[PDB]
């Protein structure tokens, strides 16, 4: 399985041994001072959990774990 990273060069790469899912961390605070929305992508053996202000989305493929925001205008 592969997933998309967060950085500009959002690319698809295979996970480490034992993993099988990808996670999308959606949040906004310091860096979101205006419109700098941040999102942490990665991999995990199982769908991870979050709190209130923070959100997450688990998928079993990069096509489902990309960046909700392509590139800045």
């Amino acid at each position: 399985i592969t997933c998309y990273k967060t950085p500009i060069p959002i690319t698809s790469e295979t996970c480490a041994p034992g993993q099988n899912l990808c996670y999308t961390k959606t949040w906004c605070d310091a860096w979101c001072g205006s419109r700098g929305k941040v999102i942490e992508l990665g991999c995990a053996a199982t769908c991870p959990t979050v709190e209130s202000y923070q959100d997450i989305k688990c998928c079993s493929t990069d096509d489902c774990n990309p960046h909700p925001k392509q590139k800045r205008p």
